[PDB]
């Protein structure tokens, strides 16, 4: 007998959310319809009725609970603690509150689809009680003494959370109303109704692509978290940055964003704490039915990949609703992981002005044309109950008709009206730190002669471009800046050479060298930080998340590496709607830096290019600065210029393979100390040796590592009569800079554009277009050397690539 | 008290056991690891302890309580808790002799050549006679083919050991061969049963592939009347799908691809998931890579079961497979196995991986193959005597020299138009509804102004796509065509599905078409579907659905172009180079809702600028048709040509319903597909093209608001022609076309789009050196260069819109 009732007690707590009275809709009537002295018996010491009662309240009402799938037992048992428990009725006074966000939710619904044309698609009735439960999670979050809470969600009652979370007033929300507002980000204060603290709101920029934000969010939290000094990079681990992530039901089953952002929850390099999602469940995604939009029973299965606790609550029940809000705030608390909440409720209106949603979905809108919306079925219900009197209902919808007459009338009154060369110590100072090994540190044997060749370059000079980067970023360190640094294996570096992170051979305990330069010789901190780590297998959520750092610090150099440049096309989305373009649309800034590795070496299509041509392509005066440096100085001097200019604007850095290792592409320690980034560079033998520019009758002009191989042609065959000039900087195009290095090749009767890649990409479909215009004295009659065009970036056969190779070096010298 | 705590033992085991079983090979983690007598309800608990410690606390840990059906638990509870007949010593020789042939194959590529160790199968030789016990149970099972989709480790040695491809081909001028598909067929040992094998063609980009595979099974699965659009319930195509640990973890299109396995537009009966499990990810750990426990928890997403066995127990592995098998063919469910094993040497040529995970790396080098364990693991048991230790070696040696010298071997050697009574039929199908069936009053418009326009004219947009695509069903010519809300239309255009207002029930009247009137098949079908809310896994299931049946018509329409971004990775890595790179052919039809309307970036452009920079001879068509009749002989030439190549159609929004937007009955019974249009006065009326000075060049809507300008005005002077497809540039007839107008004294491309996006980027450098006698000082009237597709303010876009028309006829 006493093993059927554990079998009970286990099946209510696995399986009991499958019964639960989740919809308001009723839309499944098999839901529910698929002994007598055992009730009284004994069985902690309680009656199985009571045992039974506890857990029909607990896992069978208004709110479905999933918690099982947990794999830590402590867990599990900090939400059956606060669910298997007699709840105390919420006081009349808590009713009431609830019942006037739901009152100020509909007034300001009711307002939009009355006042203004085009707003049916924006619509919140029949999902409203996410008003109050939002507040709820709010209110908790100040309640536990927090800084922010941030916000990502899409447009569906994006101006209502604008009003009634944020707090923004109706004058800012709809000054000069057309739909950009329903993208722009936003910044408040949330001050507690029954208690004593205020916190932060904000909600940040997103485009129309739903979910793509996702990973944005948690970046932008992260960074305020590390600026707080709270969370993984902080001294107190309360994490006092809470994302709050919307989503609607069709988006989070079906975008892969979603999962691929779930899986940095618990990362090193990438947590926040616990991420606090809520689905506007209306159960539809335009016309379609959610059996058509997901393959698991509930639209949120995806965060069981993280072991998440799920609650599937009522729409219809707002006291559920706003309680469920407030545990899912003691979880993130407790255990610094995330909660989702899928919220159940309807969409009143078609999912456009146009839209008749009894045409697709009949039985739907037939059952949703007899519901009254949840202000009025809980004020009703209130009444029914005997929690509020007669006079108190009035009141109800006297606050009601205030709020809705307040936003007219608000609205109403609204229509009435440098140098980034360092001393040669500093470069000292990094190498020395690459030697500066904690005591006991055993250095891997293959690792050590980096470490010394670094102190060696520092020093004498021949300085490779995978130690430039580093002195760039630890001298920006030595001058206060946070520098952010990640990717796959970027800590070691895909081609073996960064080690930005070391490893102890005998305890694998990690050593940063460029950490050291976060400390003045003196003994102080500078105010820097060196963040660097490995990503997940991620482009998508893990270019999101770099562009939210650096959005969220706009003071930090945040850089994310490519494993290839070729892998990037991943993370379009992000490239597409939020790098290239978040400034223009939203005035959102970003310095983010995309670091891609590329060149043609004959390792195949997706080992090849970064597709500089699609990142000129979406290129337009002011939105990103694109770069293929040459050597390690001009990298260098690239990175500090970009971290010290002042400017927040993307950089797209095309970087080198098997160029780190090319023995002529190496730098004196005079073009760190004495130089400055150049976007046009000119052959050695003109600035610094006995070549002659006005022999020269054929100007190539390039980028990137094929200068190397031209100069070895030029030198093999003595050719005087040739000259190579290198555009370092692709976009923005150095017009001027470009126009001075050509005047000083007088007797030019030639000039050609040289590129490894095919005629249709790299910079040629852009170049050949826009220098014959910009500079017509210098550039008509242009013409092009490259690999014919293709539908791939190159050749699969790395016989076909050395041809194709040789083939441009001698049409370039033919 | 005490049977208290037995059945919550019971419930520990079943529910955690996994967490506690000996499935690591290399045993990383150290942290990891009397009343019995009595009988319980009859079995002594030793004897119920016994089962569930070797059910789930050995070498295989298994996760099944998440799964929510009791049916699909009870049938796993009842095969994982019984006392397993040890495995005939002919199935022990039969696993060893299969790791002989990996080892071997492993030997020799790391032997004969250099640059292979990134590929390098060592240390999870298991995964060949897991793949083989998968195999020979569909075999068993009496299924058609299995089809895997697979990224490059250990690729080669599933070419030859289970796919059944000889050295001669496998070697055949030796890296593209990484990424190429093959076909075989495989024959049981034990049975008698023989089964296709073939594998699909894949990038670099890990997991990109997953979608493209259940695509290509499901258009498999249709031919052969199986699944879901077929008779018998069988799934008669098995989808086989290997990953890596970080990969599988990390990548979105995973979930995505998870989330279409039980979807009746999409579902293949299950995918049977093997998951190489090295705990390493290049040089990053499994707590860089993800979040949870398992790299497979993402699985949980749909309920799948998953096995979690060790690499080093090949009888284990092997039994785990044809388990899910079995699984997979009873509930028509993905099954995810996830084989702990390592990765013996570096991740390349120069990779010391000591540098990065030094403790792995120590313990890996302690460990011997898979194969020696297995081999002296056999000895030790007492299965094997010392004759057939020593004859296993010999046929390791055996298989070595065997590659080595077959190796060494190989060095030393038409019309589209449709006639009256077809557009007629069309019409008519849709007012021949189902008896009682009741048709929404919103929608029984749109069925009548059909049969209107079917027998009167003006056809619409809407009503020449279903013209097109109803005309090939009726030929017999099987039509797949998805996308989101695709049955209705984003723009309530579409109606391909017409909902019973009363029962729910779906009306696809293009599907009568699929019967002539004798009522014989034609051997075509209509397929439409709501896709889920993906971009990638839906474009990457498409373009697999159009390889698995080069004869179906297999359309993809985004909801509005803006998102396919969403999808870029296949629209790089497969549509656009799958044929150059691979040899592989799609015919997949892309939809993008495309135009300047002032809905904002996100509802503006398909990016063409994008689609003609991938754009290389011969690799895709892109059009951008301006009237209904040109795009149903667009769609139908495509379906017709005889040609598998993909087709990128900027498609209409506002247009949809433009009155002047609409074709005469004679466009679709007498014309054919024009890449280059002229305006109706040369070509039909009383103007003199004599009079023209200024040639506009454009493409899309754009077309009517400049021929409305130009009527207003009265421009004899200003003419307007169409490109129509935009790739390839109909060199020819655009040259015929221009030499019409003489006395042209300047020429104008005009485009809605901003300056660096439409077709003016690729036309600019392209018409003056393609055609210098037309083209040359060709100029641009456009919207200014911007970094977004176009502004966010409908007021900007009106003005900007304006200013177009007023530049063109300045
Ligand atoms: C990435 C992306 N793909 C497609 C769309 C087009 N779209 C807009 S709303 C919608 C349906 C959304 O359903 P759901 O996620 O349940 O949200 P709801 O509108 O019901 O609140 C789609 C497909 C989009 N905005 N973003
Ligand atoms: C989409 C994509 N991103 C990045 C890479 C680069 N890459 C190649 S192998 C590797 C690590 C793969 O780890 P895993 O998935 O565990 O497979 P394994 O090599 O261990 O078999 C990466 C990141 C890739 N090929 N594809
Ligand atoms: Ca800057
Ligand atoms: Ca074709
Ligand atoms: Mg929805
Ligand atoms: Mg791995």
């Amino acid at each position: 007998k006493n093993a059927r009732v554990i079998e009970l007690i286990a099946a209510y707590r696995n399986r009991g959310h499958l019964m639960a009275d989740i919809d308001p809709l009723r839309l499944d009537n098999t839901r529910f319809r698929s002994t007598l002295w055992d009730l009284d018996r004994e069985f902690q010491r309680k009656k199985l009725r009571d045992i039974l009662s506890v857990l029909r309240d607990a896992y069978c009402r208004h709110v479905g609970v999933e918690y099982t799938h947990i794999l830590e037992p402590e867990q599990q048992r900090w939400i059956q603690e606060r669910v298997e428990t007699k709840h105390d009725k919420p006081t009349v006074a808590e009713q009431k509150y609830i019942l006037s966000k739901l009152n100020a939710a509909e007034a300001f619904e009711t307002f939009l689809q009355t006042k203004y044309v085009g707003q049916k698609r924006f619509s919140l009735e029949g999902a409203e009680t996410v008003i109050p439960m939002m507040d709820a999670v709010i209110d908790q979050c100040a309640e536990h003494g927090l800084d922010e809470v941030v916000i990502a969600m899409p447009h569906r009652g994006r101006l209502n959370v604008l009003a009634n979370i944020v707090g923004k007033p109706y004058s800012q929300i709809f000054s000069e109303f057309e739909d950009v507002k329903y993208h722009l980000g936003a910044t408040g204060t949330y001050i507690q109704m029954f208690g004593d603290n205020d916190i932060e709101v904000s909600l940040t920029a997103n485009p129309s692509h739903l979910e793509a934000v996702d990973p944005v969010l948690e970046g932008l939290v992260r960074a305020k978290q590390d600026l707080l000094d709270t969370g993984e990079e902080g001294s107190d681990n309360r994490f006092s940055v809470v994302p709050l992530m919307l989503h609607g039901d069709a988006a989070f089953a079906g975008q892969g964003v979603v999962a691929e952002t779930l899986n940095l929850a618990l990362l090193r390099g990438y947590r926040t704490g616990g991420t606090i999602h809520i689905v506007v469940n209306n159960q539809i995604g335009f016309t379609t039915a959610p059996t058509d939009s997901r393959s698991s029973e509930y639209c949120t299965d995806v965060a069981k990949m993280i072991g998440a606790p799920i609650f599937h609550v009522n729409g219809d029940d707002p006291e559920a609703c706003a309680w469920v809000a407030r545990l899912a705030v003691d979880f993130r608390q407790a255990f610094k992981k995330d909660v989702v909440i899928d919220m159940l409720c309807y969409r009143r209106r078609g999912h456009n002005e146009g839209d008749d949603p009894s045409m697709t979905q009949p039985y739907m809108y037939d059952v949703i044309d007899t519901k009254r919306g949840s202000r009025k079925a809980y004020t009703e219900a209130l009444i029914g109950r005997g929690d509020i009197s007669m006079k108190e209902a009035e009141d109800a919808l006297r606050d009601y008709q205030g709020q809705l007459e307040r936003v007219f009338n608000e609205v109403r009154e609204l229509e009435k009206h440098l140098a980034t060369a360092v001393d040669k110590a500093m470069l000292q100072r990094i190498g020395d730190a690459h030697l500066a090994l904690p005591e006991g540190f055993t250095v891997h044997p293959r690792v050590r002669p980096v470490l010394e060749k670094r102190r060696e370059m520092a020093y004498e000079g021949r300085i490779d471009w995978a130690f430039a980067e580093l002195l760039a970023l630890g001298s920006l360190i030595a001058e206060g800046k946070l520098v952010r640094l990640s990717g796959q294996d970027t800590q070691r570096g895909t081609f073996t050479q960064r080690h930005a992170v070391i490893v102890d051979r005998k305890t694998g305990e990690e050593f940063t060298p460029l950490q050291l330069l976060a400390t003045n010789p003196d003994g102080t901190p500078t105010g820097g930080k060196f963040l660097v780590y490995n990503s997940a297998l991620s482009e998508f959520a893990a270019v999101g998340f770099e562009y939210g750092y650096s959005v969220g610090n706009p003071d930090a150099m945040v850089l994310w590496e490519a494993q290839f440049g070729d892998f990037v096309n991943g993370a379009q989305s992000i490239i597409d709607e939020f790098i290239s373009s978040g400034e223009a649309k939203w005035g959102q800034l970003s310095d983010v830096v995309l670091l891609l590795p590329h060149g043609h070496e004959g390792q195949g299509p997706d080992h090849t290019s970064g597709r500089i041509e699609r990142f000129l392509q979406l290129w337009a005066e002011g939105s990103m600065t694109i770069a293929m440096p040459s050597t390690p100085a001009n990298y260098f001097h690239l990175l500090r210029r970009h971290g010290k200019d002042g400017i927040q604007r993307p950089l797209i850095v095309f970087t080198p393979k098997s160029m780190l290792r090319n023995k002529a592409a190496v730098s004196d320690i005079r073009d760190f100390t004495e130089s400055k980034f150049r976007s046009v560079l000119e052959e050695p033998m003109y600035t610094d040796g006995e070549g002659d520019r006005n022999k020269v009758t054929r100007l190539l002009l390039t980028s990137g590592k094929i200068y190397y191989e031209l100069a070895a042609r030029k030198a093999k065959e003595n050719r005087e009569d040739v000259a190579i000039v290198r555009i370092e900087q692709l976009a923005p195009l150095p017009r001027r800079r470009l126009a001075e290095t050509l005047d000083r090749y007088p007797n030019v009767k030639e000039k050609f554009w040289v590129q490894e890649e095919p005629a249709n990409q790299g910079a040629w479909p852009s170049f050949g277009l826009t220098l014959p215009e910009i500079l017509p004295d210098h550039f008509t009659g242009l013409k092009r050397i490259s690999r014919r065009a293709m539908s791939a970036p190159s050749s699969g056969s790395s016989k076909v690539h050395a041809v194709e190779q040789q083939e441009i070096l001698d049409t370039a010298f033919g």
